[PDB]
């Protein structure tokens, strides 16, 4: 049971399909706090317009304060075109450097499902687990690492 | 989206391939910023280039003379009858992304992945579709805003 | 098939990070990698420090963060992927690879390869060497031992 | 409507399906000379076995030269393993990174097809366009803005 | 290009073992090549091996640094199994070579097969009828290498 009553986190959020971002964000807040030990006021949370733009408002925070370790969440959904497939590869590739190059553990908040569905199942909605709650616990283990 | 940026310089590269699509994305992005973002005008450099495989190449050169909050990066890709879409697209996209990362400058993302012409004029506000280039304008005033200040 | 080598590693320090999704097939994974370099190379019980993070996403970064505390001939990064009903699958393999590489390529340090990307949980139990599979781990140890001796 | 005088232009191109690469070379080599004022003595040609080799080849030569614009051209076609698809995605990463690295343009005069005909058809055999004239217009274009 | 020659060239191979029936061959047609064609001394020629293709970038990385060479050849077999091991691997291989010879500026030439099963592979290291390509690879290692000098 990982503790981290002296760590500070960093969420940042796009805000494309809020229906499921919203859920992912408290289950992972929630859990910090509920069962980490993460004070409330030591959890900066930040948002962006879509999971594109993650890996650079992320870039840009973690220039400016210290943080033991960020979460990334943003829902990206299929659509009709390849549009889908070319910002996912894209996005994930960006969040793993941007850890890679500050040293500051990025945890993987992304959802790249087929229909919306998909996204709400794993968001806690309709019988599902909410992955947010996965994601503090890493944050907090990730960050404790880090020392 | 309710931000007011009227001290943002915001740059716009596009590409001239499917012109017929561009032109829409472009207006709908500086009609935004500017009637409901408050952008100036004459704060918003727009440059060209060939095509979408130049769009990291012009933006790079440009952030390196002058100053910017914000860029748009618009081009449009139509799979054809090679392979070619599919490796432009994947570098053009791991590009502009590098760009941004290596700059600080946020880069947003107007690129069009479409299978044929239909859907590009679709998501250029055409045939009753909504005009992307409007939420890239928002993007940019907010990406811009969260940096400067 | 592989063609491991003979080579002894006594004074050798080797890491392993492996992630803690898929428990059933890491274990036997990790095993099978220290029992063949200790048995098999002469490597040393207390020159191999075994570390975990929670998934497989973590292992670029965890391997990044050690081996910039303490100084390691080679490292090996274990985790198990699973493919499940969206795209999650994919993009984090990817990610995950790449990364793996870089790390190595970065750092100068030989990182070596111990991610199972599968379609089904047999598939990686029998790559664990359960089920008449042969273990896989070994053959890990083996590239461990040999490319920390290459590097020196 | 671009004319370029003073511009020093490169041109790498790779010796695999030499019967389609000819043309391609041609048309850009005509093009910019009749059609951008690009002087015959300010372009270089250089060639590599295969296109694995462009990036490299480019990036000795903008190394040790300076030049406005370079220009790489090779042929890829599908063949019976997965080599054609590992190879196409590792050099157009290459030759994009070459680019941003450098600073210079690097204009993408890479055929990936399934086929020889439609490599000769883009090369403006049986009734198709000669792509290399576009690329060498896109060479001057990009060349002048560089300045 | 004519007849190209270096006897003055150093060329490092590196192979990995896994599927050696198939590496044999093309490491052989390599060198005899370089040695029988363009005059490169056997005594000029360091020849590597590391357990998988997954360490070809790290092994070639690790000698180019300690001593120096003219050229480099990366070796290895790569044939789809059951699972997407084959498509991961392959991908990071051959980006990680592309790397590494950028990065140094030493000509890295791709001996890498990445093969649907040990048929293919065999017919290209010049069984059952089929072209050694490890030769080409030895000619290409030649002309790169003096093209650096
Ligand atoms: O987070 C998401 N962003 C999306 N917007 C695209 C992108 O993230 C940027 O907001 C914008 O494209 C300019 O950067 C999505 N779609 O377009 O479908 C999506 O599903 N999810
Ligand atoms: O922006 C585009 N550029 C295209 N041209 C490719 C590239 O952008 C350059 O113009 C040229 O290849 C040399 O750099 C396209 N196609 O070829 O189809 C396309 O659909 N869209
Ligand atoms: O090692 C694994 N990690 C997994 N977790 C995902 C990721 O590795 C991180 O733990 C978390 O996503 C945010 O960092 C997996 N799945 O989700 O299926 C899996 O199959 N294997
Ligand atoms: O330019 C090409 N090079 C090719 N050769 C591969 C590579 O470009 C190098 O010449 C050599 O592999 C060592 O780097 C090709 N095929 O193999 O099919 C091809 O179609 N086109
Ligand atoms: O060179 C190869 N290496 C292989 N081994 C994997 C890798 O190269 C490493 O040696 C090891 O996995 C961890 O470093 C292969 N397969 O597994 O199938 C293969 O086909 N070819």
């Amino acid at each position: 049971d990982l503790k981290g009553p002296e760590l500070r986190i960093l969420i940042v959020h796009a805000r494309w399909n809020l229906q499921a971002i919203e859920p992912l964000v408290k289950g992972a807040v929630e859990t910090m706090i509920e069962k980490h030990d993460v004070k409330l006021e030591n959890i900066d949370i930040e948002s962006v317009p879509g999971s594109w733009e993650l890996p650079q408002g992320i870039r840009a925070s973690i220039a400016r304060n210290t943080y033991d370790a960020v979460i990334g969440i943003g829902v990206l959904i299929k659509g009709s075109t390849m549009h889908f497939e070319y910002i996912s590869e894209a996005v994930v590739h960006g969040l793993m450097r941007v850890g890679l190059d500050s040293g500051v553990p990025v945890i993987l908040g992304l959802l790249t499902v087929l229909n919306e569905e998909q996204a709400l199942y794993r968001a806690g909605l309709n019988g599902g687990h909410n992955h947010g709650n996965d994601w503090g616990s890493a944050a907090v283990e990730m960050g404790l690492k880090a020392l």
